[PDB]
């Protein structure tokens, strides 16, 4: 449906063409969703809202490494493969995003596709799968077993470039953010260094921040929308965050890190704050800085950290490119009813677009 | 003077009595500004537009420890004592906030108060200052030795709780703030977790940021304040015409230095509500201390009270009032900061008081 | 059987009892083994030498978390629950050790051991296990499923106190350590920090280091041993003669330490390696997690710090890294002393540190 | 004068030509001691045992960084420049090593240097200098104002390549390590990565360790060295018959590694240190900077970067990694055999380690 310009939600910057992480080229992102069930939950019987979304940095075909750096914002969650990014600025094979009740499903499941797609003699790089959670629990059966390998496989194979499917789906399911439905999101910038063009592309897996706070477009929005709070059954029920960045600039390592700890700018720009027990982190990559296998690092050309006409572009790029994959996200998220007939809103369209218009005219 | 909220602009969350850091009892506040010379710089002789800024944790005749946690957004710039603080979770004595070049005489003029006013058996204790700095580059002769010692010690023999002093002052004097005039801004807030109240207070010493990215109330304003911009010389420097940050959050709430750390952490929530990006070059630094957890010199640490990280009613009171008050004291500082002519002729003003409050009204009627 | 002590090996400082991380009062250690096969490696078809390690800081039945803290020294490896540990000092349920292809089987089973064994009202806490790996690539089938979860379930219910079973077991079953045999090893200390005496125990997964640079008590050990390197159908594989005929650290201490102290524990591990020789290969997954049995945290509830420790305590505090450093350098020898040779995947021999020579070497260099 | 092998200790490796930092070309050292006063320590009048020491990464007219990453052991200590490091993975300028009264103004005293050898249009450049102490406070009047401006001036111009002058000198004059004299070592490797042989140059400030715990080529030594206590007037003042009549680790090379592999080489430093016996006492300020000289960052222009390194390359790696421990191990016996027996403030007498004991003790473990 629409996206969030498409609601009149006015952003700083330059889209990409597609407005989304696969601006940067070769990147391919692939979707499971599970949504079957409905009632009351009954733990390893459903109802399941859950999935897993596949980035393969460099296409589901390579067995190459990207250059690699991550930030937290909040650690109170699990993101696999970032022991190997802090020490040795590299990461190999795809990212997986998905629900916590399935993180080792899906990472024994990487390693399973591994041994059908990688020549024998490469499987020592496959070791250390990246796999990423945030957590679905009043939607999902969490400990259920809902998702299964074949569930993992479909989006490894099924991955691609272009139009990335955005609201409900792959790890993003069953996923409130803000207190209405929560979900995947994507964006992209294309940034200038003098003559000099990058893409700086961001998807997340948003299930984080409060009503309260949320801001799009800098409008304390909460207070303004009538209705749409969560339900039980029939009854009112009240009134984490993943950040995957992807660079064709050849950054090294520590400025990947750079890049990564911009994207809180960003997520502070909508109004959240970082609860207690939300795990907020951010992963960086280059798709210019490769590592071939067993080989010499490939770094095309390279970039001085004090440059700031071209890093503060890229920086730039992240904090907007965040900022709008999170409000792409509840825009493209539609109202959902799962376990326990808990029933989470999609942010209304018809109420945004008529508070922007207001705003701006 | 008006402060943000008196020109109209709406802040979330309860300010403390003073809206400042020292509505946390016991921190004190010192300033000391020099401002000297006009026209031409020549190293060495000025002008000057700089200082020092001193909070005293626990007050100025204090020898014990709090507990403390950093954190950066961009490390390009120097904050002294740090490596202590993520080591042991404490520091010692004052925290300076000063200028780029006066960082090293400040760290000596530290020590030097210290064996003044310190028993020579507790100077063991006294020799890790912490000084922090952000560059006041145009508008100061930043290596031409314009702070003495005598600035640094008046500074520090002068903090006092009670109202804090904002704008061009001390450590701020001759820093530039979203392309508008920098320097010292503070706010608080008072939060509660059921029955139980704790205050936040954070004092920023502000020299980043660019004119286009700036929100203030989430109002993207650069664009609909008319002139304002600087000038190099006589004529127009920047926007159209020729024709680093310092963050410290005190708070009574008895943390453990790991959850100083995430407090620290939030500050940057609070700066992405105002539009930066942290720049390249930008030095954007946090440290969090608790009053309440305290360190007496080489006896028991005081911990009166303890908080579970995951207690998320107690922990969300707490972070959320480091991303508002820090919001608010970056607000705070523009409003504070008046148009000031400094090194070269160089003139940069002061957010204009009557556009922004006309532009509020409108926003927020 | 002998322990590295029972050899002749001098070591600084005094063990606990049992010298093992069992000292330190309500930790339970369980390990479950698993051998079979022999011969070429065929992928999902063994031979099978793995196994898996748990260690529950509170014993079994504990809901609550321990107060914790954790160092890297090389992070090419796997450590779940550290985000957790780093951001709020604290982590629930209990530890596994495994070898690298059983981390996802692992973390799931712990979620379903969870299920049966929590009250739902609490499962909420269960959902970030922490689960951490070294690689037993060389004598097993790696990626084959050679671990189930009944094996994971019979570690995490068999666990106990009292002495703690070394070598060849649970996740060390497959691992080599300079070049000899590796796996499980554990020791402790009893430190005196004034009036009062703290337990610092360690457990060792050791997978890690070369033969060339192995000191035990400080002699440089690799040149004195003769023969027992390893072999592949009785061809010499590596070292001189070669043609002819990660590191995982656990610390639990009963001393009431916050987070960032326990950091600092950690910290100190690096050190005990460092006395025994290792240079942290660029490939080596060597990383170090303290925890506190007295500072614990109620499920929901006030944490519970019964004292409370100046980091500027300096006779306390030594008194603490000392013991890391010693329990550390002592747990990695009584690691080789116990692990037996053991013939695996692809007819891989790998010797274990000969008893014999040794014994001769330090009573020469130890009279 | 002899050096440790000149006495008998071995070491593993092949040290570079000098066996110092400066092995590492275009690297210069420059010292300034001040040594002044006998007795009584009045606050502001001695007695002075205090200095600073200089190092140039590119020598002392380069206005260039050097790509840097830095590890820490302990850090109850300072050193300026470090966030810079963390953040861009560089630092401009040289590196000063001094006593921890003196960190103010040698970081005032750099800047000022600056001014006067620098173009006004790079002295934007300048502001962020390095600066690292330990604490001289037994043997020197630490808060008296005894390092000048001057003598500032005087290392960062004197700083030259060749050898490097060790023991009781510019920042080290006033140390003490392992309960013996401390000072400054250095020690260099020579490292063969495949088909390329990069040098590895160590330089350290010693000031920490207890001398029950020191090993000095494996062998635990301090009860093996008959007397050399520290006195006070003539009464032993430390050890059994008491009574009776920090760290800074600084890493060359010439590798072209990335600043994320520099924080490598400076983790390893921990495990040189290891070998020698320290616990890394709890108010000891320990801490390794690593920086290359290959990898160079011209003041505003394109980073020079001549090859690359591949981190999963464990044979480049571990040769590098293997050069920085044994070369740490190496440099601090070496401060050990250079740095003389001194008397200073308060009549505190500190003797260096014994060569006629040590080379014995060698002679008898190593024949």
């Amino acid at each position: 449906g629409p996206r969030a310009r498409d609601l009149g939600v006015p952003f700083e910057g330059t889209p990409g063409a597609l407005n989304a992480i696969t601006d940067v080229a070769g990147v391919e992102v692939g979707h499971t969703t599970v949504i079957s069930g409905d009632g009351a939950m009954v733990i390893g019987k459903g109802p399941y809202r859950t999935g897993v979304t596949i980035i393969h940095p460099l296409g589901k075909t390579s067995l190459d490494g990207v250059a690699a750096g991550r930030a937290v914002i909040n650690g109170t969650g699990e993101w696999t493969g970032m022991h190997l990014v802090d020490e040795v600025g590299q990461f190999l094979g795809p990212i997986a995003l998905t629900g916590t009740g399935n993180v080792g499903l899906v990472h024994q499941s990487m390693m399973d596709w591994s041994v059908g797609k990688v020549p024998e003699e490469a499987l020592f790089s496959r070791l250390l799968p990246v796999v990423a959670e945030t957590l679905d629990n009043r939607l999902n059966d969490v400990f259920g077993h809902g998702l299964t390998r074949d569930h993992v496989f479909a989006a490894l194979d099924g991955a691609k470039g272009g139009p990335v499917a955005e609201g409900n789906v792959g790890g993003g399911t069953g996923m409130i953010a803000y207190t209405f439905k929560g979900g995947i999101g994507t964006s992209s910038r294309v940034v200038s260094a003098g003559d000099t063009r990058y893409t700086v592309g961001v998807l997340v897996q948003a299930n984080h921040g409060d009503r309260n706070d949320l801001r799009i477009a800098g409008v304390q929005i909460g207070k303004e929308i009538k209705g749409a709070w969560p339900e039980v059954n029939g009854i009112v029920a009240a009134g984490s965050l993943l950040i995957v960045i992807a660079t064709d600039a050849p950054l090294m390592p520590h400025q990947l890190e750079r890049m990564a700890r911009r994207a809180a700018l960003g997520v502070g720009r909508n109004g959240s704050t970082a609860g207690a027990l939300s795990g907020e982190f951010a992963l960086a990559f280059s798709t210019s800085h490769v590592i071939p296998l067993g080989g010499k690092p490939r770094l095309p050309a390279i970039i001085n950290d004090t440059d700031s006409e071209t890093m503060n572009a890229l920086f730039r790029g992240v904090v907007q490119a965040t900022e709008e994959a999170l409000v792409n996200q509840l825009v493209a998220s539609e109202t959902m009813t799962g376990a326990n007939n808990a029933k989470v809103y999609g942010i209304p369209h018809d109420q945004l677009a008529r508070i922007m218009k207001a705003r701006f005219p």
